[PDB]
């Protein structure tokens, strides 16, 4: 059971914080502008053990260069860019086989649900389920509807899509966007069934404690955890932040 | 022979009620919202074993971390949302081979005759339909014309026409529409000679009687029986209106 | 040489005549309203055998559930609907090893030269004439120059193109539609060379003398014989226009 | 070396002359009525060997039906027809190892740069280049820039390009268009380096003293020969223009 | 550690000049009417030698045909004309396994992020990267952000996207082009982290001081140093400059 594997490697205490670090392919470094070290994969890697959480994301090239063991990796498998304007679609740069040999506890994989393109990304998912099954690292479903005929993608509506159509593929393991409000949220969480949902964390809010009210919407729903990426190291105090919320969700 | 093996297994009392629950994916959460209960795979494979029926129909998601063999298993091998709105296709993102591992009893597969990307579903089904052989798994085709020149997808020329590529293409068993009545039904019934035809249910009804009335329609065509959803899993009485078909299929 | 082996075994009396029934998935059943029994494939079995004709043509499906051995069977490949509107395309559904499997005697597929999906049928035949030379089953190909700047699907110039293409991308026989004159259409069988070469029979004729008269015309161009469904299994004497047939072709 | 190769087999006499015959597929029939035996490929091949030209040129199906093993065959891999609309594009229909199995000395490739699919025909090319290697049969690359800002073919600076791009994807002999006159020509011969230009025979001239001129500045320009395929056979005279051709190239 | 291998290889003095020679196919022939000698491979290869340059870039073609081994080769498995009108792709023409037998010391791999067709790169990248490791040749990424969204190629934004994409998908080594001033550039230097930045030289300039002046920049902002074509061949003075550039960048 690759949920159950998930759970022990990257929700020990019950609860999940992972630190997310695939912007620098997804949105491109202007992110890193506001706290420098941000760029530097090492400072990531030091942060996310510094406060104590439970994993990190990286592309391939940033493992192979910079992941050494010292907190659980989960390997972002595609990946595309802010600059590309056709009909959203992300593809494998790295297999699961690759995965596995540069330390990987899990691999993820991100679905645009509603792209023109979405039968591209559901038929390479299929491909990856199965290594994932045979190499026995959970599959994190990335789920973010896009395209076609999804206009707000915090809809609840949306996020409940998103959260169903990742149970329904094959995830062991789930990100989603939150809706804003918990009552809207738990109806994704449970759509999602024995699937375990982490929120994505967004674009740096306005205060810290907007995004901590946040984060106790998301746990007030029933869900797994946090995957964050700019709420924490966008800010110059990103350890104390995260120190902070890993006494919240903890 | 592979429909004899489908109809062992499937239609043991000569006609056949399978409960579908691929809507998750193809339609998304808000199918479940009437009775909040159908979100939950346990419900619906309980629903089927209390009311009878011979099979459910899951896509591999759900197959994996539900299915516990109390009821026969069609696995449903692609799958796509309405969020999409491209010329309409729909990938595999299971394989025949995984199928049999999440203990399925048959596999099934949708087509849209007429669709821009008729082409490459019929190029998949192709490789399906070879494992589905190797694998002895009776395969069922769910052909449903859509796209191109498909304006009124109940006509009957255009659900005879689905009926037929089915046969055409060695479906085991078929998945078409209803069209509305027992004579031109009839000839979309004849056209698959020795394929068995299962009426797809459709929306839910305005009354219960209207959708029996469909159903009594169905079989007086000489169709083996429906695959139904909604109008089973979508109301508050799911159980007792279950009963009632199966009084009247059965 | 599989050109002379698909003449020892459809064209034993020196003609051909094929019974062609892919119009299921081609047109759908609407083509077996004016004579219901034609939806039936045993009818069709029953039919070919009865008339004395050289081979049925079936997609895989109606291959493996009917198929019964009882006269050669040629294994259309491939199928596209009519629902369909893009630019023509017709994709494998079945493997030549498949058809092995199911009893075939040869393998048909369908191209559409001058389709802007030109390139993914001649792609798929080059695999598929690969599997034909290696399982030892002569490959049918049928020519039908459609999209582009295909504008009439009959013209001397088209014809003879398809047949010329379904020589040099390597068939043992081919099927083409009729120009409508003998003149015209010997050009197409002459740059067809070695390659046999079977008319498309096409929609029903207002009467039985019109098709009897383009298959004279088809003879007298040096043609092999036809491949024809819709005017033998659409009219209600199938059988005795059959036998007709069968006595212009095999009789000269 | 399979330069040196090709030279061995298709030039002994320092110069070539390859009669090229698979317009039947390029162009059609049409080509063949102003000398109707053209449409016999054994009359091709008479006329190659009784002209004592040293190659000739024919897709797959007639190299099966027709080749003899009596001229040195170089076998067209790939072909489209002129009925095609869109960007221009020819798809292998034969491999490497079939062409082998046909009696092959050589293979040829068109490719059209500046096709919106010239990356399918460079895709393809590579596998081709890989199995010519394999099987050491030298690559003729027919390099015909057409589509995308081509608008003159035999533009001086577009068949410089065609030759470039010949050499540098790894062609061991080519085939090039007439830009009308020695010197421009001498540069496309110059900037294909060690690996040697045929000139493409081109629509039949008005005279054959027009032809013989353009060979002339063909063979002054550095040029191996001439692939020629209509300035021979589409004249009722073929034979006895061929052995004009034969004692000016020789 | 692949970076590592090539910098002992490509960087022995710290710092590196490659000649960059695929603009045979990239920009075609009419790069070397300016210096007709530069249309040569033999030239070329005389030039880096006598400049003392680090290595040669070449299309697997001119490495069959020329190379010699006298001066370290990345070969350059992908390749597009100008000639080409769509959304910007250049697909692989040789393998991995080719270049090793070719006698490469790496190989090179041109990416258009932003590009409609950036997922077909991105794919193919993978088989390439994952192929690059297993023959244990370092994989230059030449990252050139073009289609799309991209407006300007050498905006600061635009280079350092350029340059962290890279890094992310795999890169042992990049080129990107610059953004004509040290401090953004440095930006872009920084976000490649481990990954060592080369400068592609560009449009030859009006004069040899600008070029340097560029040059000067490059080093400053901590790259490895340049890889130049036309800034050096497209001179008449060709090793000249080259030796003024060799004696600046060591
Ligand atoms: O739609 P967006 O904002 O690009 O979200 C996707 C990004 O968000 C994440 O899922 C989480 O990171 P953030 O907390 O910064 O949003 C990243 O892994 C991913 O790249
Ligand atoms: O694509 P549509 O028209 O929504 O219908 C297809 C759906 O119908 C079914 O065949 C049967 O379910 P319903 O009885 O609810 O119609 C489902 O398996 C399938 O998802
Ligand atoms: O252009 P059309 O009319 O679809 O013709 C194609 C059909 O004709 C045939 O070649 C022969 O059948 P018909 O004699 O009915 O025309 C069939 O095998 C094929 O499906
Ligand atoms: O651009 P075109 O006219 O189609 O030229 C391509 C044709 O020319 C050739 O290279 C040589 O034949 P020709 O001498 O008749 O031109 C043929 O092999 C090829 O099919
Ligand atoms: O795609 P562009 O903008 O034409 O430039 C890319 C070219 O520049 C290089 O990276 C370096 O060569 P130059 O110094 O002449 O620019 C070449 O390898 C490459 O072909």
């Amino acid at each position: 059971n690759l949920t159950e594997k998930f759970l022990r490697i990257f929700a020990r205490r019950g609860k999940s914080i992972i630190l997310a670090y695939d912007h620098g392919i997804e949105h491109g470094p202007a992110d890193f502008m506001d706290n420098p070290d941000s760029a530097d994969p090492e400072y990531i890697l030091r942060l996310a053990r510094d406060a104590g959480f439970d994993g990190v994301v990286f592309q391939r090239g940033i493992a192979e260069k910079y992941y050494d063991g010292s907190v659980p990796l989960i390997l972002k498998l595609n990946g595309k860019t802010t600059l590309y304007n056709g009909e959203p679609v992300s593809v494998a740069n790295c297999s699961v086989e690759e995965a596995v040999s540069l330390g990987a506890s899990a691999v993820g994989y991100t679905i645009y649900p509603g792209s023109g393109f979405e039968w591209k990304m559901f038929e390479e998912l299929a491909r990856i389920k199965r290594d994932a099954v045979k190499f026995d690292l959970p599959l994190v479903v990335e789920s973010f509807p896009r395209g076609g005929k999804v206009v707000n993608e915090t809809a609840p509506e949306i996020v409940a899509y998103a959260a169903r159509i990742a149970l329904e593929l094959g995830a062991d393991a789930m990100k989603i966007k939150y809706t804003g409000d918990p009552k809207t949220f738990s109806w994704a969480v449970k759509v999602a069934g024995k699937v375990p949902v982490l929120m994505s964390g967004g674009p740096k809010t306005k205060t810290e404690e907007d995004f901590l009210k946040q984060v106790e919407g998301v746990l007030e729903a029933g869900a797994l955890g946090i995957a964050v990426g700019r709420n924490v190291w966008q800010r110059r105090d990103a350890l104390k932040f995260a120190r902070a919320l890993a006494e919240l969700v903890y």
